[PDB]
């Protein structure tokens, strides 16, 4: 476990700087290295569809930073099965708009990084609104990432402003729910949309190293490492 996964992303890194590279070498990473022999992803965060249907329309997008970005914006009431790490949860959102997010409790980057990634594929109007600083990231293959990896980037890297801007409610009273505030402990206030449950949530190529399916949407590939 601890040796397979580091020996697959060290040969993933040397092929970006593709395809042709990794099956030499070779002959979240790991799950590519299978795929080019013989779950959606976006980062740490692994989704499988509860419910509904999104379709992609592109839209210049204001975000707090003042620049105007080019993004793919999803429509359509969604649910979501997530995980990232040892955390699980539900998503439930829509257009820019996350709705809801039922989660257990974990370790608390995990629980962190889980509701962060959460809020970033929401595409909430708050997320857009909470970016200060420069988003342009060039990846360690220099390569500029996409506005949606530009802002997982950013937020797991600056949480603070993200959550502040997201605000807060009063937490479900529901003797298995607690909130959870910015500092990801059980609180009588919580981040918006966001519960805790004590019952135990259910468990579950293209030349880029990217995994597609059969109608054409990508699964994961080499930013999600
Ligand atoms: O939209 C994209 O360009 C890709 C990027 C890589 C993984 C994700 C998130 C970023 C996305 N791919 C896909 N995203 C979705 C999707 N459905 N509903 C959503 N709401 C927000 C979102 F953000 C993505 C989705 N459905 C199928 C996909 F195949």
């Amino acid at each position: 476990s601890q040796s397979m996964i580091v020996a697959c992303r060290k040969i993933i890194r040397r092929s970006i700087v593709p395809l042709e590279l990794a099956v030499e070498i070779a002959n979240v990473a790991c799950d590519i290295i299978r795929a080019a022999l013989g779950r959606q992803r976006f980062g740490r965060l692994e989704l499988k569809r509860i419910s509904g249907r999104g379709f992609k329309n592109d839209e210049e997008i204001l975000i707090g930073n003042g620049t105007i970005q080019k993004i793919g914006i999803w429509d359509g009431e969604e649910e979501f099965h997530v995980r990232c790490g040892e955390c699980r949860g539900i998503l439930k959102k829509s257009k820019m708009k996350l709705e809801k997010l039922l989660i257990n409790s974990a370790k608390k980057e995990d629980m962190r990084d889980l509701i962060i990634l959460c809020m970033v594929f929401s595409q909430d109007t708050r997320m857009f609104q909470g970016v200060r600083g420069e988003i342009n990231f060039l990846n360690r293959a220099g390569q500029l990432l996409s506005p949606m990896y530009q802002l997982q980037r950013y937020f797991l890297n600056r949480s603070n402003d993200l959550f502040d801007q997201w605000g807060y409610e009063e937490s479900p009273k529901a003797s298995e729910l607690h909130g959870i505030n910015e500092s990801m402990n059980a609180s009588d206030y919580t981040l918006k949309g966001v519960v805790v449950t004590r019952n135990v949530i259910d468990d579950f190529i293209t030349k880029n190293l990217s995994l597609i399916k059969r109608t054409g949407e990508v699964i994961m590939g080499a930013n999600d490492v």
